[PDB]
């Protein structure tokens, strides 16, 4: 895969 983005919080 490619481009994989999280943010949490």
């Amino acid at each position: 895969f490619r481009n994989w983005q999280a943010y949490m919080q």
